[PDB]
């Protein structure tokens, strides 16, 4: 498929996206035991997802620039750019697996929990960091969007950390106090700290590179791309329960996590003073027995079905929403992404 | 002084960066909860310190652009690059107090250690990275030196970084492996860690505004600079030891902090196999018993002796460094700070 295909591709770029950035200890020895900890810190916390958001940015440029303009240079540019994306990406995932205390990721042991890590892992997220930008100095600084994609880069990076400090002050690491647990809080969450840069941010970048530097053609792609970045996070807590680990390939447990997930705040508004008990004694609890019993209360109400309404109205607005804001670009380029993310 | 009487219209400046930063929750109700976070984040690590590296990008700014030329938005901007570098230096310190696991910062409780902060001062830190940027573009999006600054701000904290990551591979949290601490790594963990932006920054974004944009107008103030930030210091490691709390205003413990300090390079390299081995098991500890003794060996070594006679060839070797690199910049620039930080 457009993905599948791709994908082998930008993987492999991965081996001249580090042999780039562990280029710097050529004319500076001195620094060369931290360029190999910085490799290192790339290799484990860079590969090992999907590279859905990344991929993304490829895909979208070939569908944007005509196909005369993509040359070898071009496409090499995308790729490192997509790159970025996920670069951006293990700089969050890292630092939020310390500040959540999380013990794997992908399976695999959380960066910080290997052993002689530990906090260090703080720096090491600060450098996924900044390589982004010295990958963009690197192959975009003759470019016309180079200061475009640094900028957006810059302004993804500010409301996903302004979406993890809603976040951290909506679901503490010891209050269950569901009374902030609101769908206008949920809303806000989900648009600052997954939305902006897993969505937007991808498409806006293959547009900066593609010339489409308009104002209002990024407000368009945004209005679409946020909706269905909100709904992706839904699907997403919806499945983190009644999903199944054969076909989502993880367990969820954002019960036991004290989660503003979107099952609890739909929970909350549906349930009876009675029944609001049950919830404020049971979310947040490692016994599977008063997990089952959580999962238990939202069967009762239906939520499922709840989801089930939810999804194909959601389905129906996206594509409303695509219809009228897509122009001038290819309205393809938003309906590929919504096919990988709508069932 | 130059810094004490500008020293007050620097700090004062510091209201409106506040302001204008939590400016953001104006056309955004939701996302209040995050931005009353960021300013307690703000007011708590950006204040209460010296403020000399954002100073010093003022004093710069008036000796290098013309009277005329330094109209109120000038100067506007010019207090808001300085605090940038503050924050900048307040989103190392927030996140170097907790990866060192320090117990306070300038008398005062650090962050993370704060009831209800812990780890979650790992996002608070991105966040201090970020409003630098965010200052930028409010003050300096329209100015032909945008992209310069951002560059520089970018480079310092990849230098920064690099260099933490070197010092945490020297001196790690239960190796006192002596053996890697050498005089070129020590010097390469000073020009990366402290040297770069705490000397050449705050020089080079005052050049920069200053339209002083030449690629060997900055080559030759950063030869001086990182001198400078080398003399700084091993100065400060000195004072560490020998120097007097009431004169410094603070007691020092690199030694318990098994520290790859100058002091203990120096002792490393006129130490003989039994003074090895006397050092070999009294560096990194508690015991105020076990530090006297150390800092005994040192004497005995005549230390002391070595870093005057160290600090009056650096006197020497940094002025020349001036007469020949200064031009086509005012020697004063340098000059005023070099009086700053040599005794
Ligand atoms: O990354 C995933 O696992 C979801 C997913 C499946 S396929 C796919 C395609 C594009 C995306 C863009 C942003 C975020 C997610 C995705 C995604
Ligand atoms: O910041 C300090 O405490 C040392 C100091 C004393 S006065 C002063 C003036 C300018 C500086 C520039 C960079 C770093 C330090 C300083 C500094």
């Amino acid at each position: 498929d457009v993905y599948a295909q791709e994908k082998q591709d930008f993987v492999q770029h991965f081996s001249q996206i580090v042999r780039v950035l562990t280029e710097d200890e050529m004319g500076h020895p001195e620094i060369g035991d931290a360029i190999a900890r910085l490799k290192e810190v790339l290799e484990y916390n860079a590969i090992g997802g999907k590279y859905n958001r990344g991929l993304t940015v490829v895909v979208a440029f070939r569908e944007l620039v005509e196909p005369r303009k993509q040359d070898a240079d071009s496409l090499q540019r995308a790729w490192t750019v997509g790159w970025c994306v996920e670069l951006l990406q293990a700089f969050f995932l890292v630092a939020d697996d310390i500040m959540d205390s999380s013990l794997t990721r992908r399976g695999q042991i959380c960066w910080y929990q290997k052993p002689g890590v530990g906090l260090d892992a703080i720096n090491d997220a600060n450098l996924l960091e900044a390589c982004i930008y010295r990958l963009l100095k690197l192959y975009c600084r003759e470019q016309p969007y180079y200061l475009n994609l640094i900028e957006l880069f810059l302004q993804s990076s500010y409301q996903t950390e302004i979406g993890q400090t809603l976040d951290l002050l909506t679901a503490p690491q010891g209050n269950v106090d569901l009374v902030r647990f609101t769908e206008k809080r949920y809303k806000s969450i989900v648009k600052y700290k997954t939305a902006f840069y897993s969505f937007y941010l991808p498409i806006a970048a293959a547009m900066y590179m593609a010339g489409i530097d308009g104002e209002k053609e990024h407000a368009n792609a945004k209005k679409i791309l946020l909706e269905m970045g909100e709904f992706f996070q839904i699907q997403d807590d919806y499945l983190d329960l009644f999903g199944d680990p054969s076909v989502t390939g993880k367990i969820g447990t954002d019960i036991q996590d004290n989660k503003c997930s979107w099952l609890v705040v739909q929970c909350l508004q549906r349930a009876t003073p009675e029944q609001y008990q049950i919830l404020k004694e049971n979310y947040g609890q490692k016994e599977a027995e008063k997990v089952a019993r959580v999962k238990a209360l939202y069967e009762e109400l239906d939520l499922p079905a709840v989801f089930l309404q939810y999804e194909e109205d959601s389905y129906s607005h996206i594509m409303a929403l695509i219809e009228q804001y897509a122009a001038p670009l290819p309205p393809a380029v938003f309906l590929g992404l919504a096919r990988k993310i709508y069932k």
